[PDB]
């Protein structure tokens, strides 16, 4: 095991070599789980994650997200939000830097655990789902979009702490915003408020809101919910190719959510109502949803914070591979 004070063994087909430190590696699952363990970090006496990065400098591409990913964790410190505890390379050079370990705090579970081992009150969902629009309040603010919020990148403790996993970096889709799912060139911050909506909606239901099979299905059970748009809606929230997907289905009119969430407190009803929404910028904001009555038990202005704009002068500039890699390096070295 080359580097002094690191040891290897293998874990799902793959070499892990890390230090000393770290303790008892258990892998989480198989395949799109097979790249996290749990473990015990001897140094900070804590349980602890780890997350192997696959092939962070296979490509340009794959360089410049592992570079992101770093720095988008570092720029998005926050309650509600995983942040970084540790981050190593077995590399003793650049030459031969190849891989890079991120530490984070064990969670445990994420939104799919908590939906399936248990059924949720009304007052568990406003705490939680509070959590995760304070966590995108802060996402949102620095300029970030997710794009891919979903159960699986929401982490929740058995305090029922609540941190967002991941920033969209690199699967189902049915928490993908329509303009998403309709290559809508254009989309903006908004696109993680129907998730939002999606996830709460789950949370009260205890079963998915719009399960698609497929993708026609997928915008199927979407309309049967929320009706057909006008042709002016559907002129901004579509690719002009995607169009024929909406207009060759049968017009149909938005359903009362009262008869979709059936015994509901009435102001999860009415956000629902705020966040599914086909019109993307008349979703209502993370911030302002914040400040509905329905998580009135738990907003606080005074302490939902929001960041500053994340600086993207760095990642504006175009650099060969072997640039990424180097900036990557002395990232993971100040740590
Ligand atoms: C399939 C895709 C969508 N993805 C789902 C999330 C997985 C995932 C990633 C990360 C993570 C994130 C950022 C980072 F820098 C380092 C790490 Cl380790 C963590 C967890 C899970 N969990 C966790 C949960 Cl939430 C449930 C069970 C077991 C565990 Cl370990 C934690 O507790 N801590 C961090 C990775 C794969
Ligand atoms: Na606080």
């Amino acid at each position: 095991g080359p580097r002094a004070g690191f040891y290897r063994q293998e874990l799902n087909k793959t070499v892990w070599e890390v230090p000393q430190r770290l303790q008892g590696l258990r892998p989480v699952g198989s395949g799109a789980y097979g790249s996290v363990c749990s473990a015990y970090d001897a140094r900070l006496r804590q349980k602890v994650a780890v997350k192997k990065l696959s092939r962070p400098f296979q490509s340009l591409i794959h360089a410049r997200r592992t570079y992101r990913e770093l720095r988008l964790l570092k720029h998005l410190k926050h309650e509600n939000v995983i942040g970084l505890l540790d981050v190593f390379t077995p590399a003793t050079s650049i030459e031969d830097f190849s891989e890079v370990y991120l530490v984070t705090t064990l969670m445990g579970a994420d939104l799919n655990n908590i939906v399936k081992s248990q059924a949720l009150s009304d007052e568990h969902v406003q705490f939680l789902v509070y959590q995760l629009l304070r966590g995108l309040k802060y996402i949102h603010s620095a300029g970030i979009i997710h794009r891919d919020l979903k159960p699986s990148n929401v982490a929740v403790n058995e305090d029922s702490e609540l941190r967002i996993l991941d920033f969209g970096l690199a699967a189902t889709r049915w928490y993908r915003a329509p303009e998403i799912m309709l290559n809508w060139m254009h989309y903006n911050q908004t696109v993680d408020i129907w998730s939002v909506g999606c996830i709460m909606a789950e949370l009260l239901q205890g079963k998915a809101l719009f399960p698609g099979s497929d993708y026609i299905d997928q915008l199927k059970r979407i309309m049967e919910v929320v009706g057909t748009p006008s042709p002016e809606v559907l002129a901004k929230i579509s690719s002009e190719h995607a169009r024929t997907y909406i207009q060759s289905l049968p017009p149909m009119p938005q359903k009362d959510l009262s008869s979709i969430f059936r015994g509901a407190n009435p102001l999860a009803i009415d956000l629902l109502g705020r966040m599914l929404v086909l019109d993307s910028d008349q979703r209502v904001s993370a911030a302002e949803a914040l400040a509905h009555a329905y998580f009135s038990q738990y907003h606080d202005p005074e302490d939902e914070p929001e960041a500053e704009p994340y600086d993207e002068s760095v990642e504006a500039k175009e650099r060969t591979l072997e640039e990424w890699k180097e900036l990557t390096y002395q990232e993971v070295l100040s740590f």
